């Protein structure tokens, strides 16, 4: 006789079997098999592909628990309040842990706003990453977690999330960054970012632009504007306070931008009022 006793090695979520980057805390018994089922839309997971397929077949919405309020051709956002869909944001954070090397506890959902992002196509909404976000920060952070799940990185998705992240500051007349400290994928995901945004603010908007204009617009903090405008080389001073401005290297680097063709998030879409 050997008992195995194996980890959780894939979880099947729809048509992929993905490997967890790190342990999660599933309230599942550890045995000989080392694969469970996540719903794609409840998120609910499943040591038995016959327990899954029997709560498949129940009629449930087909996207997140929250109100739309963005809704593009390409993308739509839900915001889930979690304190109002307990279940479903705790099932959302166990399944983000296996791709982050800490997390919160995944339980204590309560302080937190959800904004889940879906694609929709001739198959209906298809979840592909959110961020999280304190209801009350301390530090102003205007994300606490962001994730793209993994069989769809590297598509352009990240960026619409904290793309989107920044137009909920900018609703609410504040500037923000997201909690630290940052994952390298983060963070690099952060400033490649930034970077586009000082960029494509040079080209469409002016050729000069004071740290505080930028601040206006973008609701990015003082800090990441600065760190970002040092690696451009781009920080001067002119009329009496400092600036980025437009050169030869920013000019490509937008038309490099341009090429890729990426899809963008339009702020009038958005349909939604900070609590106040
Ligand atoms: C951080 C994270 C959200 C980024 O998500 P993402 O959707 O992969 O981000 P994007 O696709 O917008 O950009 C990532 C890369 O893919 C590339 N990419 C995007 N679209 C592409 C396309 N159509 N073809 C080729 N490459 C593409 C980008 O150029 C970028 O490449 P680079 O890093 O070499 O410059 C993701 O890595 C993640 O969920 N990580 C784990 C969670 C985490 O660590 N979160 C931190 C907060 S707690």
């Amino acid at each position: 006789e050997v008992a195995r006793v194996r980890n959780l090695n894939r979880i099947i979520m729809g048509k992929y079997e993905i490997e967890p980057w790190y342990f999660s805390p599933y309230p599942i018994e550890l045995t000989d098999e080392d694969f469970i089922y996540i719903d794609d839309f409840t998120l609910q997971y499943f040591g038995s592909k016959k327990q899954y397929e029997r709560y498949r077949k129940k009629c449930t919405l087909r996207h997140p628990p929250g109100n739309e309020i963005y809704r593009d051709d390409y993308v739509s956002f839900f915001e889930i309040d979690g304190r109002k869909q307990r279940t479903w944001c705790r099932n959302l954070c166990l399944l983000s842990k296996l791709f982050l090397d800490h997390k919160t506890l995944y339980y204590d959902v309560d302080p937190f706003l959800f904004y889940c992002m879906t694609r929709r196509d001739e198959l209906g909404h298809h979840l592909v990453g959110y961020f999280s976000k304190e209801k009350e920060s301390a530090d102003g952070y205007n994300v606490a977690c962001i994730l793209t799940l993994p069989q769809y990185q590297r598509m352009g998705y990240g960026k619409l999330l904290i793309e989107f992240s920044y137009e909920l500051s900018k609703k609410e007349n504040k500037v923000g960054s997201p909690q630290k400290p940052l994952s390298d994928l983060g963070l690099l995901s952060y400033r490649a970012y930034w970077s586009d945004t000082l960029i494509t603010l040079l080209v469409e908007h002016q050729k000069e632009i004071t740290i505080d204009e930028i601040s206006s617009m973008t609701s990015m903090t003082t800090t990441d504007i600065l760190h970002t405008a040092k690696t451009l080389n781009i920080l001067r001073y002119y009329k009496g306070q400092h600036i980025i401005f437009l050169n030869e290297d920013i000019l490509d680097r937008y038309n490099r931008l341009k090429a890729k063709k990426r899809r963008t998030i339009d702020p009038n879409r958005l349909i939604w009022k900070p609590p106040v």
